[PDB]
């Protein structure tokens, strides 16, 4: 019996990375289907017609619009007849440095609506839906190492990502009377578009730059990886777990310099 | 010597509860110069007025708008010749429930604007003008025990309570190099205008609802305990302490019910 | 079937033969291990234990994992009799019945359960780490901690000092075995009630309900022996991969430790 | 009104380095007196001459041993009338590395003992001396940055570290009812003779070999620091913080290799 039989999943920015290794791998353990929510939309409709248009389908979704992601949900559920995960994984960094004492505001806002407010819209909006449904659900949200640290950059992005961990350990406490879960996963080493803004592009920049931070060596990181931990998450493997931050980093020491 | 003495202090939401018994204590403790920095204009004023003008001034400021915080620093640096301790302890509370199940998004939007917009740039501007000094310096951001915990209610200040601890360590880590410190404060059990808004509004209040929920017994809390602990982390008692969140909560066992 | 995210893997299960560890046995074997050895000081119960799972994939050794010289013998058993050690779970653990508060601690009960709880971890990480060094090809390493790791009690202070002791050890033991490709995390239970909680009154189903689900978030999810199997799985398995000096709890959401 | 003046306070591991700085920096902040308790006897007896006999009395204690601990606290209240601060301080670093996996099991356990078994027995005395008098009270555990994160090794002191924290979490807990508070303070960078098993013996070592790790810059590491922290938690100015653990490290980015 595959983890996720049956099971309904949205994942946002499912269009690339690691949102889109969760998806495809949803799928690969038994999920009835994955909404790909992104507003990347010609990249997002080929990553579900990549995964098989009966069991994936892309819905246009800025995740820091309230009616857009209702909306969304609601498609989703009526579909496909329930709602049982949420991976709420859209985020943004900018590519400026982003240290404190030359903060760009306007930047520090882009980066807080993607990963703030988009955290609490996607949560709120899974949680009515799942709370209406009366089954129970699992809702994670993608966070980071950079979640439970500080960092010498990226500022805004470390803000927004200790937030995450606030919304998780609200939630987990507000939804467990309805046998609902909020948890997250934090990368850390995955080289995607997104980490491309902060120059790291090829698996030979994470061995570069972000490896002599990382303790476990000779495991090669990979959006897989994080997508297993949010496969875990969202099945009744992890029944009883909430509330929590499942690191997918091999061991932070701490984070790179500058 | 006082632990303060000659020291020019920036106290944000200085005109009320914490801020205010903050401002006072710097100057008991020697502070030469303490600057509030709030939005209530006609109450700063006259809270001013009462520490003393020739060691308290008022300053107009919405800790959010980054032109106004800028000015506002300028100011006490030019005015005073110097700038020791930024006490960013501005912060706002919603009336509404803030589950997240029914988030006021709108809401929402304030008390991250305020809580977390107004802590980054006011750890940016201080930094920015204490680099500039070359004196070193103490920034203190007033957190909360929702800073390291979850809540059942007020989602949106319990986030943004979260943010302020990732800019305090963020913050201390880039800013050592100066010999800059970064440090917060986290209350809980003060009746203030803000607790007001979540039906905390008498010491006796603080007795009946949160007081089940921590440890430490016999010592009613106050907003005066707050100010020992951010008088503390603003002077040389604290001269390598920094990173780091320090409670005044008399040991919170978890956010109530 | 299952997924047998635990194929041919030879694991350890210390304090194996009840409770949370006999359920992480069975489990392993479901899930494919090629072998799991029991090791604990209680020889019928462990034998019975591993004939139930079945010889040809599960043995029993008498083992006090306070004792070097007994887990070392344990270790170099099992490696030679299965041809590996891939996972270890470091799981025996002590509750005294006493209340033991800090102002009224009893001092040899305190010794009591800093043997077993941390000086057994230390000895188990050790000897493991040893082992998987040798062999070459990584390994993970498993402390059954607990929600008192990281938060204070109300009593068992004893308990409590024993299982941040572990925590440290996850984490000082990641740090330092991860060139070798060897990862080192914690499960960390609350609401499973075995002969170990019977100690605190926790007896049966019911009295988890009404003495510790109070303290705890989520609701309807009835907690068992198999959900922190199911996390030691996950744990021991290329699922996790890529995580290391992490603990990861299995207690529903605990608000706070209960009161006396 | 000096901090802590009328205070009864006991330093265990009070001969030498950080604890002997607080001994000093207590009878400084008024304390009325400070007892040492040490297995150090002649440097004990001189560190107490050295701050002053009116102030300051050497007892031999082995932390480890309760009744020793039990008869030092006896003789402390009925010496000077009292006991309002205990600072469990003593603590030993094996000079062996201490790797997991070459872990020494026998050094293994004299770091436990002095570190874990002596930090519960002082707390329970204390604890025990605080009830019966009355009076509220004030007990500091010295934990460490290793406290609150792993090391690649000195695995057992880590482990040691970590209990301290578990204990101080938990006697908050139990002994607020009684208006006793626990904290801890948490040093990492003081040059000392238990520094010196891992080769920190001067300001030149600390620089070369630590300060890489640890964020603030340009205020050399000093054992007065740490003493600070400690009369703050000591003192009625942290009267409503308990549970708490206070680094005094700088900012520490992640312990040596
Ligand atoms: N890659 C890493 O190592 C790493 C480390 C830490 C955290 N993360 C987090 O992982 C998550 C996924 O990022 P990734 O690295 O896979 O990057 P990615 O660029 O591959 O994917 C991010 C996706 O989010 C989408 N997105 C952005 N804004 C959106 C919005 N408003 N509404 C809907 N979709 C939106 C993008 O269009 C994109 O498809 C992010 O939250 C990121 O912060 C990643
Ligand atoms: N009272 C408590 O127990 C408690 C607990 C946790 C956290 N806090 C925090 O303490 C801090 C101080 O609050 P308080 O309880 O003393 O309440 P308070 O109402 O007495 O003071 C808050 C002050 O902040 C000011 N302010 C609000 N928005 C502002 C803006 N945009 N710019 C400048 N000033 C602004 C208000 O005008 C007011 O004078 C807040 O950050 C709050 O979140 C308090
Ligand atoms: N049950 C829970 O809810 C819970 C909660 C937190 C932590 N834990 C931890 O889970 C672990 C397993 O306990 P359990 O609850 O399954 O109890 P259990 O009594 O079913 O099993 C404990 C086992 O450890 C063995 N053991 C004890 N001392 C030993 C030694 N010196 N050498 C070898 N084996 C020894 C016992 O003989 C027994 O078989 C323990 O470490 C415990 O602290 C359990
Ligand atoms: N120096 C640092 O930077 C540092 C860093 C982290 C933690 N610490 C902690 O600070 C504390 C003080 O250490 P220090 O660096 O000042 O070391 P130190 O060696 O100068 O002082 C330790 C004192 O403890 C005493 N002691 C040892 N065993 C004892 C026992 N059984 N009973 C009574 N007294 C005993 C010693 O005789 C000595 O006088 C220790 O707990 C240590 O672990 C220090
Ligand atoms: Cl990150
Ligand atoms: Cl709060
Ligand atoms: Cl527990
Ligand atoms: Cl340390």
């Amino acid at each position: 019996k595959k983890k996720l039989e049956g099971k309904v999943a949205i994942v946002t920015g499912g269009a690339s990375g690691i949102g889109e290794a969760t998806a495809r791998l949803f799928v690969k353990y038994g999920a009835r289907a994955v909404v790909i929510a992104d507003i990347q939309s010609e990249l997002g409709r080929s990553v579900a017609e990549s995964i098989g248009k009966e069991r994936c389908s892309f819905v246009q979704c800025d995740v820091a619009d309230e009616e857009q992601v209702k909306s969304m949900i609601e498609w989703t559920a009526t579909t496909y007849g329930g709602l049982d995960v949420m991976f709420s994984n859209a985020g943004v960094l900018n590519s400026a440095a982003q240290t404190v004492k030359d903060l760009d505001l306007p930047l520090f806002d882009k980066v807080m609506r993607v990963n703030t407010r988009g955290a609490a819209v996607c949560v709120k909006q899974a949680a009515r839906k799942m709370v209406e449904l009366g089954r129970g659900g699992s809702i994670i949200c993608n966070a980071g190492s950079s979640a439970v640290r500080g960092a010498h950059g990226v500022t805004d992005y470390v803000m927004s990502k200790h937030a995450v961990i606030g919304l998780v350990r609200s939630a987990s406490m507000q939804l467990g009377a309805h046998s609902i879960r909020v948890n997250s996963v934090s990368p850390m080493a995955v080289a995607t578009p997104l980490t491309r803004n902060q120059g790291i592009s090829t698996p030979d920049d994470v061995q570069k730059f972000l490896m002599p931070f990382i303790s476990l060596k000779g495991v090669p990181p990979t959006a897989e990886q994080v997508a297993e931990a949010a496969a875990f998450l969202g099945s009744d493997e992890a029944a009883f777990v909430t509330g929590h931050d499942l690191p997918v980093d091999g061991g932070v020491l701490c984070m790179p310099f500058l």
